[PDB]
DNA sequence: CGGCCTACG
DNA sequence: CGTA
DNA sequence: GCCG
């Protein structure tokens, strides 16, 4: 009944077992700190189902059948039905490991392999990392002078100031370039932790050096606080009444024939991503990435208008952006 | 048993 | 490695 | 962890 692909499927932005996926979500992103990419995914996977089911879990019976439930995530369903907390997952929520990694992951440029290295150094706050500032990456001496700006939820209103900034320096960069957001407010979020923008040129190959050209002009606006191509990872200084706040802003550069491609990767979810590119390849035999859709056999690329083209061409049924909240 | 998205900076 |  |  359930398909097992995450893209085979509506998953909507609000739904009906909240208490379910959370719990799942921490085994997921605990399996994640300890170094197993597949017990993650797994997690990941069964949190997503839940997602798409049409009502409540109430009762372990309608577990049955469900793709990515075994014995452990089974389990964890099981004791929050019966006691309203799993175990394992209180135990994981109160670790000191789980908490100081979840807090050194959180900062923009430390992933899991850099905050498993300072924890085994004994480092267990923002603080500790501050007084040793040798340890650090620019990008990371970044994301952690920024860290209370970056953690306050970015909000629609800051969306609409930051792409009007966008498309005025774009407009300035080159005439007739486009602007178009993406990431999880194209999905429909109210709020995130980041914004993301996806800039093309009808004509082909107009949208050449167009990056840099794009960085320099909000840099001279003074609107840059972190940056350093086609796609740029960046802070942003967002005026704020009386005041500002920093705001992290991806800027990506596709040519017009690969728009549909890039619009289509970057809006997410990363869970329907990696769902709709393992779907394109273990059961079609195609290449998918954010630049096109490659035939290995043939050794073709194929030519999509709209994102719609790309679904049908998978033989999948389209989803709209705001039913890929894997 | 081995696979688990696939790129760019 | 980091980012998505 | 789950699945092909
Ligand atoms: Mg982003
Ligand atoms: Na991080
Ligand atoms: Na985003």
């Amino acid at each position: 009944w359930m398909p097992a692909y995450a893209c085979q499927r509506p998953t909507p932005l609000t739904h009906h077992n909240t208490g379910l996926s959370e719990a799942l979500e921490i085994l997921a992103e605990a399996a994640g700190f300890e170094g197993s990419e597949g017990r993650l995914l797994t997690f990941c996977r069964a949190a997503s189902v839940l997602k798409a089911l049409p009502s409540p879990v109430t009762t372990l019976s309608q577990l049955q059948g469900l793709p990515h439930f075994g014995e452990h995530s089974s389990r964890v369903v099981q004791e929050l039905l019966e006691h309203g907390v799993c175990e394992e997952v209180e135990r994981v929520r109160r670790s000191e490991r789980y908490q100081t990694m979840k807090l050194f992951t959180q900062i923009f440029g430390v992933g899991v392999k850099t905050a498993d290295r300072w924890y085994r150094e004994g480092l267990r706050t923002l603080d500790d990392l501050r007084e040793q500032p040798q340890k650090l990456t620019q990008q990371q001496k970044a994301g952690l002078q920024h860290h209370q700006d970056l953690s306050t939820p970015v909000l629609r209103s800051d969306v609409d100031a930051l792409q009007q900034v966008v498309e005025e320096a774009v407009g300035q960069a080159l005439p007739g370039a486009t602007v178009t957001l993406t990431g999880g407010f194209r999905r429909g979020k109210l709020q995130g932790h980041d914004v993301d923008f996806l800039i093309t040129h009808p004509k082909e190959g107009q949208e050449a050096g167009l990056l840099p050209r794009v960085m320099c002009r909000l840099q001279d606006q003074g609107l840059i606080l972190y940056h350093q191509f086609e796609r740029s990872f960046c802070i942003f200084r967002l005026p704020q009444p009386g005041s500002w706040k920093a705001v992290r802003v991806d800027l990506v550069v596709a040519p017009v024939s690969q728009f549909p491609f890039a619009l289509l990767g970057w809006t997410g979810s990363k869970l329907f991503q990696r769902e709709l590119r393992r779907f394109s390849r273990k059961e079609k035999g195609l290449w998918l990435n954010s630049h096109g859709l490659f035939d290995p056999e043939q050794k073709t690329f194929f030519q999509a208008a709209s994102e719609e083209d790309i679904f049908r061409h998978l033989g999948l049924e389209y989803l709209p952006p705001e039913q890929r909240n894997a």
